């Protein structure tokens, strides 16, 4: 549904949580992102960016698919576990998600297996990501593995094991901390985009991060 057969079509996440909307009613502030006609959204900071999952995904995601985005986090922010995006369960708990682990200096994709348990794909050895400058990380889900691009180079494949359905009763959050999702946490957002062809981070270049 999300993702017909057939170019694929893509979704900006920073335009359905309306992460603009809020920023042009002066509930966040906006700042210059990583170039300098480029535009960020400074996050965090108790303001709620949260879609009903069912909104997006009654189905769920696709069996294939990539997720990318250029953020900013520093000072505090880089010794935390927290979900840059994720759908949660009602209760808050993680059904798929993208973790920024600060704690390992990682990056974790979450999913639920055909059991429901949580499984997981850890990126490891990210130091680079912790600088407090612009980065931009994708993910390209496939059949059986998730691959990890950093600044617009291939870091890792990890193999995935076949995803099972996902609770729908919740809802699709950004930057909320790992433990607590309640708490938000903050950084700097410039681009979020869920992307029906697993293969689009190959095609991506980084000219905007000087
Ligand atoms: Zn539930």
């Amino acid at each position: 549904e999300l993702c017909p057969k057939i170019d694929l079509p893509g979704f900006d996440l920073i335009s359905q949580f309306q992460v603009d909307k809020a920023a042009s009613r002066r509930a966040i502030q906006r700042v210059v992102g990583s170039a300098t006609l480029q535009v960020a959204y400074k996050l965090g900071n108790n303001v709620d960016f949260r879609i009903p999952t069912r909104n997006l995904y009654p189905s769920g995601l696709p069996e294939e698919y990539s997720f990318l985005t250029t953020f900013r986090m520093t000072g505090s922010t880089l010794k935390k576990n927290w979900n840059i995006w994720q759908i949660q369960d009602s209760s808050g708990k993680e059904q798929v998600g993208i973790k920024i682990n600060g704690q390992t200096q990682s990056v974790v994709f979450s999913y639920k297996g055909l059991d429901g348990s949580l499984q997981t794909a850890a990126f490891s050895n990210l130091s680079s990501l912790f600088d407090s400058q612009w980065h931009k990380i994708m993910i390209g889900v496939e059949r059986s593995s998730a691959t990890l691009f950093v600044d617009c180079n291939r870091i890792e494949s990890l193999p995935i094991k076949p995803r099972g359905p996902i609770d729908i009763d919740g809802f699709a959050v950004l930057g909320k901390l790992a433990d607590n999702p309640q708490v938000s946490v903050p950084f700097e957002l410039q681009w979020m985009l869920i992307h029906c062809d697993p293969l689009r981070p190959r095609r991506e270049t980084c000219h905007e991060l000087p």
